């Protein structure tokens, strides 16, 4: 039945989400093997985070020609390969190599994995939103999007499970065995690839120059202009402050006092994943399945509204207190924040901008979209880190914090999307001229 494709878009979500969000549960570990005294480089840490946003635009573009040059069947299980590749050459780093080394084998290793990612993604928005034409296409995007949560989740369930494995032959002296273990959260992911690729198996100028002129001639009017606009806007804006933090999330947990002073490499290690999976699960998760049940309901605009306008409350609070109360009061707002990422902007905008437009520029319209969605990704991503030791944290927040608000104001540009037709708007637009 029509049930068996979205489940694969879902799982292709799943592991390029479980794949995006890992590297937050990754780079601790590097630290303590090949930087045991010092921090992870700010440059070099940036860079290797962003890699895989890097490619996921570089894939969608990418395999957005080759895919409309030769077809789909050209691009359908090359993706996936290459994602599983890179995580080969990730896991396979030459424990023997210089810490520096070390870091610049796994940076390029996640750009290529970006590159692979970057293919089904915005390819599993499509396929659900042109197929069911009916009101209830939101909560199959933001089913599929949810996915997304699950993949930070899973992830953050693979590290306590890890670290626990770990724990006497740690405490025993063993200390080098945290190099076995990165490996480990980063093959695990191949389980899921491998299933997945089983069931997967099992005039051009002149025609690239026609669409254009139709592509501006259509997104040179107002009404239809501001919706590409603020669909552009809103997928950039919340995708600042969203990768920036759940790449960075035990970056910030570390100024909580989840980074203490007691505790050997053991105690350590856990904590931190302590507070990842109480994050993820009480927060980060659920907000998919808020925005799931309400999209419907309350509509895109008015759940954006309320995503971009609740987060800034708490980005806020964090950026004035952080340097003087304590960690429970932190904790408790770091977790509402990530709660209203994706229940608020992160899956609304994902959902507004396969809904906005008709479908004769909507794979223009969603894939720029996508692409100044991941802009954002990068710039926080690539910068984050830097800044944090340039100009202190509680500043990064403030920027963060004023993202939010451009977001919310940003927001009033778009169209209501619930229960409308983009096609028969464009149709009735038409005839009524
Ligand atoms: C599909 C995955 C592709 C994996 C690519 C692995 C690239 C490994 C890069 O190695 C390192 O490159 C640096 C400069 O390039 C050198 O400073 C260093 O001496 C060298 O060790
Ligand atoms: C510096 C100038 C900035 C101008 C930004 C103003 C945005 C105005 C958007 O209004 C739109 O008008 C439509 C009716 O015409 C409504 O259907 C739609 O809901 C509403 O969003």
């Amino acid at each position: 039945p029509q049930i068996k494709l979205v489940l694969l878009a879902g799982v292709g979500f799943f592991l390029d989400a479980y794949d995006l969000f890992i590297i937050n549960q990754v780079a601790p570990m590097l630290a303590q093997v090949y930087f045991p005294k010092t921090g992870l480089p700010a440059q070099r840490q940036d860079l290797m985070k962003a890699a895989a946003n890097i490619g996921c635009v570089v894939g969608q573009v990418m395999f957005g020609v080759l895919g409309d040059s030769f077809g789909r069947k050209f691009v359908y299980g090359k993706e996936l390969i290459l994602i599983i590749v890179a995580t080969i050459f990730q896991m396979s780093a030459p424990s023997h190599w210089d810490g520096n080394r070390v870091l610049t084998w796994i940076t390029i290793c996640r750009v290529f994995l970006g590159i692979g990612i970057g293919g089904d993604y915005p390819m599993s928005a499509t396929v659900v939103s042109d197929r069911a034409n009916i009101h209830r296409r939101g909560t199959l995007l933001c089913f599929i999007f949810a996915n997304q949560g699950w993949g930070s989740f899973v992830g953050s369930l693979v590290t306590i499970v890890t670290i626990s494995g770990f724990k006497h032959r740690l405490k025993s002296g063993h200390t080098h065995d945290v190099d076995k273990a990165w490996r480990i959260l980063i093959g695990l992911s191949l389980i899921p690839a491998f299933g997945t690729l089983y069931q997967r198996l099992t005039g051009v100028i002149a025609s690239k120059k026609a669409h254009w002129q139709e592509f501006v001639a259509y997104f040179s009017t107002w009404n239809h202009f501001r919706n590409l606009l603020g669909s552009m806007l809103g997928w950039f804006l919340v995708d600042i402050a969203f990768y920036g933090i759940n790449l960075n999330q035990s970056v910030v947990l570390a100024q909580i006092g989840f980074a203490g002073k007691t505790g050997d490499v053991y105690d350590k290690l856990f904590q931190l994943a302590t507070g990842n999976i109480i994050v993820t699960a009480l927060g980060f998760l659920p907000g998919y399945y808020f925005t799931l049940f309400l999209i419907d309901i309350v509509g895109r605009k008015k759940l954006q509204f309320m995503g971009f306008i609740m987060s800034g409350l708490f980005l806020a609070i964090l950026a004035g207190e952080i340097d003087h109360i304590g960690k429970g009061p932190l904790l408790a707002c770091f977790t509402f924040m990530q709660f209203f990422f994706n229940f608020g902007a992160n899956t609304t905008t994902f959902i507004v901008a396969a809904e906005l437009f008709p479908t004769r520029i909507r794979a223009s319209a969603h894939g720029i979209s996508a692409a100044a969605g991941q802009c954002g990704a990068i710039l926080s991503s690539l910068v984050f880190n830097q800044l944090k030791a340039k100009i202190g944290t509680s500043a990064v927040l403030w920027i963060f914090f004023s993202t939010c608000i451009l977001g919310f104001i940003s927001t009033f540009l778009i169209d209501e999307t619930m229960g409308v037709d983009p096609d028969e708007k464009d149709l009735e637009e038409r005839r009524a001229r």
